[PDB]
């Protein structure tokens, strides 16, 4: 058994989907992000009201790859004013991540597990900042961790 998941009752998690394998490879080099306007606010106050009582994790998807490619923490709220034009196409600001897993995990493996929030869309289905709630999170983060 691997009940490490299970047992984890404060974080919160959200879906980043990117067009751009260029962004996410600057993404794990760098260990940083940049989301929309709309984006970055809703992962900054998850990340400022979490005061760090437990972690923001990403779970990062290319938009029409067809699978998972890894999984970050958020590591800094969000600084809105920084260099421009440092991602593919000309975002406004940059946050700090920690990637923690660089793994490409199908959608095959995750589309059964289905977000409430979300009309019941599958997970894999969902939009950039999608949150997910925790206990489908769990799930998901133990498919990801046992994929091979
Ligand atoms: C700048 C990184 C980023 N952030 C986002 O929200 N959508 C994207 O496609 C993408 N490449
Ligand atoms: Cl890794
Ligand atoms: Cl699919």
């Amino acid at each position: 058994e691997n009940l490490y998941f299970q047992h984890m009752k404060h974080g919160r998690v959200f879906i980043i989907k990117s067009y751009s394998e260029d962004d996410i490879h600057r993404s794990i080099k760098y260990n940083i992000w940049c989301s929309t306007e709309h984006g970055n606010k809703r992962l900054d106050a998850a990340y400022r009201s979490m005061n760090g009582k437990g972690p923001v994790y990403l779970l990062f998807s290319v938009n029409g790859s067809g699978h998972f490619c890894g999984v970050a923490e958020m590591k800094s709220a969000v600084d809105y004013n920084t260099c421009a034009g440092v991602w593919s196409q000309d975002w406004k600001g940059r946050f700090d991540v920690r990637w923690i897993f660089v793994k490409d995990v199908p959608n095959s493996q995750l589309r059964h597990i289905r977000l409430e929030n979300n009309e019941n869309k599958p997970v894999t289905n969902s939009r950039d900042t999608q949150e997910v709630p925790l206990e489908k999170a769990k799930q998901v983060l133990k498919i990801i961790a046992s994929y091979k």
